[PDB]
């Protein structure tokens, strides 16, 4: 029994709309293969209400979903359960643009027009490279996009697992371009209780990650392939996001919240989550992928070749 | 799977909807009373879809619900529960403007603007009405009210408890009306494959029903209301089976599902089961009184 209630109408309708794309597909059976109209598909409701259930829906609102079949594809080689996706949405509202599920298992973020035109251009091929790849991939792992209407405003959405873990708290953090170009988390914004610190304040702060070897050949392997795939596709702006889970601040957290009365995680869920070393001075957990995806164009080859040449060596 | 496979779109569109409607009503508490405004309340809903989910039901088209939470409370009422009448109208196409549901439950019919400004106008005195009576009626029970956009039409209809049973055959079937004019069965629909017999055909073949009193009781209720809401142009429909024509039994059937359905008495000479209710009440007080009367005299 779902009352889709939320602090404001609009998650409401996110609420009540992923509820119904996924009711509807629970009757579309599943396709041997996707074929090229699915990509440029779409499905639109509009609902008009009058004197009846608008205790927390507005009466009238329109909600879009995009090529639902393919995002549906993506979801299943990703792992994710369309039952445990609809769940995490319209069990309890998303909280705080950046929005997380209750659950903090999914992010969606509020995008443009412009975003959702370079998504469908790149989504056929995006696709073809999570197949190829089994869902191994540093990129963003794409799982809806929506278009919703709340008093005649559109807002575009999309959904992605988050790149943190849905249970270890991020202590640290840092958003990655490897820029020939200084960025530095504000005074105001390293003034944030978990500030997003950019290039230089990694720099500056003498930071590493040590990971060993297995787990070092995979993320550069797959962030090589990545990479090449973005500036192949002429893409620009992408970042490296890595979260620090510091385990022994963790336990003392938490001892300290039960006194008011492990150090693992499941990879199948947090994708981007790697552990520090055996022989390491305190025992980590860090969470690193690419994020901000969806724009198009100096040359995308040189931003290709720098971030990668800042990110190969950011761990060792 | 609920896929939406009928004979016409309409048809798909019209199980989509119900399928729609009451999930969302599953999604909406069910209050400690209706209130005024669930009287003059809908819900709409378009869809357009593009490429997408076409197998079956069209891209574009709309459904309109009137009055969903006072059908909702009428279904409970009349004992009849959401997910129920749900799988009748969802799990296979209807059947043949008058449908039915592929398990006979109940009847769907096409309807004008001018009988849905009429059922709003009588609702709240009729929802009264099935609360006082405790649903112990033989007026026709409303159970839902949609408008379908299909194509750029508009299609209007209302669903209703079967007067017959559905699952006894039934024999023979007669409209009555008390006129003080004469109806018969056209010479031509006396050539179908079951007649529907009017008026003076009952008078003129000698069918009498044979048992016991508080059917009258009901009966002179309801018209009683019709009336005194000035609503005319209403008949009793008759259905007859008869056992001996020919797991489960003869004469078998659960009144909790054919509500309308009576045995006959010891003293029948045939073996019969009758199903007798009013219908088409969508639209006077001398037409109470001759329709009692004329019901008056078919009872023994
Ligand atoms: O299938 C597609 N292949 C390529 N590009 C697409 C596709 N589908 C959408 N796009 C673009 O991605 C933004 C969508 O935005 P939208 O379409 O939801 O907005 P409408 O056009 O409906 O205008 P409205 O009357 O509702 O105000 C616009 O750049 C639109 O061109
Ligand atoms: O998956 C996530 N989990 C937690 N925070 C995220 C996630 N994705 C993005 N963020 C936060 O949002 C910031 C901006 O990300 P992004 O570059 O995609 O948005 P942008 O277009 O405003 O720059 C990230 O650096 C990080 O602070
Ligand atoms: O519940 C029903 N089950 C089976 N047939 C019905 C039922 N209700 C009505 N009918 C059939 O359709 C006919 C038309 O009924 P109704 O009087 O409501 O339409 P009207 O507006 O043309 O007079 C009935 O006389 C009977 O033949």
């Amino acid at each position: 029994v779902k009352l889709f209630r939320a602090s404001e109408p609009i998650l409401s309708v996110l609420m009540w709309g992923v509820n119904h794309t996924i009711n509807e597909l629970s009757n579309v059976p599943v396709p041997v293969m996707l074929m090229p109209d699915d990509f440029k598909a779409y499905s639109k409701i509009k609902v008009d209400n009058h004197l009846f259930n608008k205790e927390n829906l507005p009466s009238r609102f329109k909600f879009k979903e995009y090529c639902p079949m393919v995002f549906r594809n993506l979801r299943e080689r990703f792992g994710i359960d369309d039952q445990d996706y609809q769940n995490s949405v319209t069990r309890s509202a998303p909280i705080n643009r950046f929005l997380t599920t209750y659950d903090r298992r999914f992010v969606i973020k509020t995008v443009s027009s412009e975003d959702v035109a370079e998504m469908h251009n790149i989504l056929k091929k995006y696709h073809q490279f999570i197949v190829e790849c089994h869902g191994n991939t540093l990129l963003p792992q794409f799982l809806g996009m929506y278009r919703l209407t709340v008093d005649g405003v559109e807002t575009y959405m999309v959904v992605t697992r988050n790149v943190f873990s849905h249970r270890l708290t991020v202590h640290r953090k840092y958003d990655l371009k490897g820029s020939t170009v200084a960025r530095e988390a504000s005074d105001k914004e390293k003034a944030k209780d978990l500030p997003t610190f950019k290039d230089n304040d990694f720099l500056n702060e003498g930071q590493k990650l040590h990971v060993g070897e297995e787990s070092k050949k995979n993320f550069l392997e797959k962030l090589k392939r990545d990479v090449e795939f973005l500036a192949q596709l002429k893409i620009m702006d992408y970042s490296l996001l890595v979260g620090i889970h510091d385990v022994d601040r963790a336990e003392q957290e938490e001892m300290e919240v039960e006194e008011r009365a492990p150090g693992e995680f499941d990879p199948s869920v947090d994708v981007y989550a790697m552990k520090s070393h055996e022989s390491s001075p305190k025992k980590e957990v860090y969470f690193m992928a690419i994020i901000d995806i969806l724009t198009p164009y100096v040359n995308p080859e040189q931003y290709s070749k720098r971030f990668n040449e800042f990110m190969s060596n950011i761990l060792t």
